[PDB]
């Protein structure tokens, strides 16, 4: 009856799809899932780039944009969880 | 011989890319970076002479204003050749 200690907050894919708009918009990159729902009428690329990767992975859009050392620090601020385990490739 | 140092991205400098502003070769600038359309200007479904127009110039506002599928910025990726040089951009 030993117990798995958690740490972090995992999301299944199918939760993160259902915030998908500029309500509520999360996006998954890197494995991580980022609410940038307050960061989306700033975000120099524009809402439309971001709110289109709604529910699928978004890492590879936001890595071959060639985002500067200072947007990826931005990140964190944004960040919620990870995605479930038994949503990555092995 | 001395030291130099690299960049990570190929640059193209404003003056380099409005050579390219006719069907033989026509290069267009969009978001900070620069794209060799000229194999594409036949098939553009907005037509050439909007492509045409843009040259020499940033042509972001133009692009954005006609409100592009997801599909046709997926595509813009394959015609991207580089950044524009840094010493191009506004403050
Ligand atoms: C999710 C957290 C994100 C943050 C914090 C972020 C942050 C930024 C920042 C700060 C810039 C300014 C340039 C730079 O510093 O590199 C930028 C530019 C840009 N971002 Fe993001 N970004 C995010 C996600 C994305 C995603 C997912 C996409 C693509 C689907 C995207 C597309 C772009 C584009 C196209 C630009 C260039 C804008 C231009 O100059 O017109 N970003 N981003
Ligand atoms: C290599 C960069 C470009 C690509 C890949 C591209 C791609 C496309 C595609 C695929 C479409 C069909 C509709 C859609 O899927 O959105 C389209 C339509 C259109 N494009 Fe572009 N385009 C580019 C640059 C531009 C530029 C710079 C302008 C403006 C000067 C422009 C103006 C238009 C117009 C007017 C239409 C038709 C009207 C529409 O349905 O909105 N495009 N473009
Ligand atoms: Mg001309």
């Amino acid at each position: 009856g030993q117990e798995v200690e958690t740490s972090v907050t995992y999301y299944r894919l199918e939760e993160v799809a259902k915030r998908n708009s500029l309500k509520e918009l999360w996006l998954v990159i890197h494995g991580r899932v980022y609410d940038v729902t307050r960061f989306l009428n700033e975000h120099p690329g524009g809402e439309e780039v971001l709110l289109e990767q709604a529910g699928v992975d978004a890492s590879e859009s936001f890595e071959d944009v060639g985002h500067s050392s200072d947007a990826r620090e931005m990140l964190k601020q944004y960040y919620i969880g990870d995605i479930h385990p038994s949503d990555l490739k092995p």
